[PDB]
């Protein structure tokens, strides 16, 4: 993984978000600030908001990180292939964690019902939600999902996806 | 071509930045260190030893900061005549490595601040207010070292200094 990769990683709110391209800023919205009237330093009249459950995208009018180049956002995870956590913690230190991806279906967070992802690590704490699932493509990253919650065991965590309505189905 | 450990040493420090040099050294440029404070990273300022001079400001702590960090050799001033990459990082979280061509040390008076300085240019945007501490570094094999940390720049644009850590090979005759 790339600096610049990690250079999309960003605080925000009691979590973190990522770039994922100039203009384009996703995050868990369980840690989105909500008596705000700005987001980095930007009126919510200047920002389209898409949520989606757990899933929080933001398109900001000004290019916010005109450094980065735009990269591709999938509606979830590969099923059955191994993605990275980019997690960030306080004192600075890089924590990707290595997690092979399970099924995509509807989970119970925060109080709510919404689409995530389980996965099994190859631990997480409350103040990573928001980190990026990624995944190499070709010689390219790809941004899947963004951490939601995990297990009090510990072994499996979830992440929020843009899409999942449909993605397993009983037999 | 900086692995990204490298930039995970680079850290915010009051107004500016700071670079760890390994688990237990914290190396940053003395006029951006918060003042009337009684701790740095949680830790007693008491509990901190400090080699402090000419804008460099080493700190050491007592207890490990960075245990999943290897430790860097810290030079003495940059290699003279050899290109030094500046590792910036902007508060927007922006990456901006800048090759830099490293010259003269000499002891000077920046805005009435004593500097053992090291003169650079740049090799082409540049530094700008807020970027102090960033770390200068080079390669020697296939490890990392530091030599100094950003201080100042020329109206001009292209040429920076950085404090250095060097002993008083640097005063004039």
């Amino acid at each position: 993984a790339p600096p610049t990769l990690w250079s999309r990683v960003t605080k925000f709110g009691s979590g973190w978000g990522f770039w994922v391209s100039p203009t384009v800023f996703i995050t868990t919205t369980h840690v989105v600030p909500t008596g705000v009237k700005e987001f980095f330093g930007e009126p919510l009249s200047s920002i389209a908001i898409h949520q989606a459950g757990e899933f929080t995208q933001f398109r900001f009018s000004k290019k916010m990180r005109p450094d980065l180049t735009g990269m591709v956002l999938e509606e979830g995870c590969p099923e059955g292939t191994v993605c990275s956590v980019l997690i960030k913690r306080d004192s600075g230190e890089l924590l990707p964690l290595a997690v092979r991806m399970g099924a995509i279906a509807s989970m119970r967070i925060q109080g709510r019902l919404v689409h995530g992802q389980s996965g099994m690590l190859l631990g997480t704490i409350p103040g990573d939600c928001g980190a990026p699932y990624v995944h190499k493509r070709g010689n390219d990253w790809v941004v899947c999902g963004v951490h939601a919650a995990a297990t009090k065991s510990g072994n499996t965590v979830v992440c929020a996806v843009q899409a999942g309505e449909g993605e397993t189905a009983l037999e």
